[PDB]
C-alpha cells in the first residue's frame, strides 16, 4: 500500500505540466492499481463486515482441517486393518507350518521302524532260503513246501 | 470520500498535460484528502488488528495442514512397510507349511508300502513257522535251523 510518503510524490510530480507523458500515465497508473485493489476495498469496511469476514475464514479452515482430518484418518484405519489381517495370517500359516512340521516325523520315524522291521523279518527269509538250497537236493516235500512259500508273489 | 470512479475521472483529467494549473492543483488538491481520510481509516486499530489477524490465521492455518500431511505421509510409509514386510513373510509362510505338508502326503503313501512288504514277509514267516509245528513231531536238524532263524532277536 503506498504509504502517505509515496503518494504525495506522486502528486507533485503529476503538479507539473512539462513532466514527460510517459512518467505522467505511468505516475497516474501507479495510483490506478493502488486504488484499484485497496483503496476501493476501504471504501465500505466496517469492522463488522470484515468482523463476520475474519470469522469466516476461520470456519472455512476448519472445515478445511476437519475434513483432511477425517481423510487421513480413514487410510490410518485402512492400513492398520491390512496389517491385522496379516497377522491372524501370520499366526495360521506358521501354526499349520509347525502342525505339519514333526506330524511330518511323527509319521516319518513311525516309519522307518517299519522299515527295519520290513527288513529284520526281510533277513529272516533271506536265511531261511538260504537253508533251503544248502539242503535243495533231498526233495523233502517239507523243504519244498517252505521254498515255495519264499518265492510265493503278491507283494 | 470518492466512489471508484469520481477517482478514475479524475486520473484522466490529469493525464491532459493542457489543464490549468489552477485546476490540475484542484483535482490534485481533492486526492490528497481522499487518501488523508482513506489512510486513517486503514491506519484504524480495530481495522489494523483485524487485517493482522487474518494474515496470521491463514499463515496458521497453512503450517497446521502442511504438519499434519507431513504426519501423515511418514505415518502411511511406515505402515507401508509393515504391510509389505507381513506380505513376504505371509509368502514364506505359505511356501513352508506346504512344502512340511508334500514331504508327508509322499512319505505317508511311502511307508504304506513298505507297510504292505512287512505284513508280506510276517506272513510268509508265520505260513513257514505253521509247517515246522506240523514237521516237529520227526524233528530234522534242518527244520530246527529255520525255527532257530524264526525266533532270533
Amino acid at each position: 500500500p503506498l504509504k502517505p510518503e509515496e503518494h504525495e510524490d506522486i502528486l507533485n510530480k503529476l503538479l507539473d505540466p512539462e513532466l514527460a507523458q510517459s512518467e505522467r500515465t505511468e505516475a497516474l497508473q501507479q495510483l490506478r492499481v493502488n486504488y484499484g485493489s485497496f483503496v476501493s476495498e476501504y471504501n465500505d469496511l466496517t469492522k463488522s463486515k470484515m468482523r463476520r469476514d475474519l470469522e469466516e475464514a476461520t470456519l472455512q479452515h476448519e472445515a478445511t482441517a476437519a475434513a483432511l482430518r477425517k481423510k487421513h484418518a480413514d487410510s490410518v484405519a485402512e492400513l492398520g486393518e491390512q496389517i491385522d489381517n496379516l497377522q491372524r495370517v501370520k499366526q495360521k500359516l506358521e501354526k499349520e507350518k509347525s502342525e505339519f512340521k514333526l506330524e511330518l516325523d511323527d509319521v516319518t520315524s513311525n516309519m522307518e521302524q517299519i522299515e527295519k522291521e520290513r527288513d529284520f523279518y526281510f533277513g529272516k527269509l533271506r536265511n531261511i532260503e538260504l537253508i533251503c538250497q544248502e539242503n535243495e537236493g533231498e526233495n523233502d516235500p517239507v523243504l519244498q513246501r517252505i521254498v515255495d512259500i519264499l518265492y510265493a508273489t503278491d507283494e
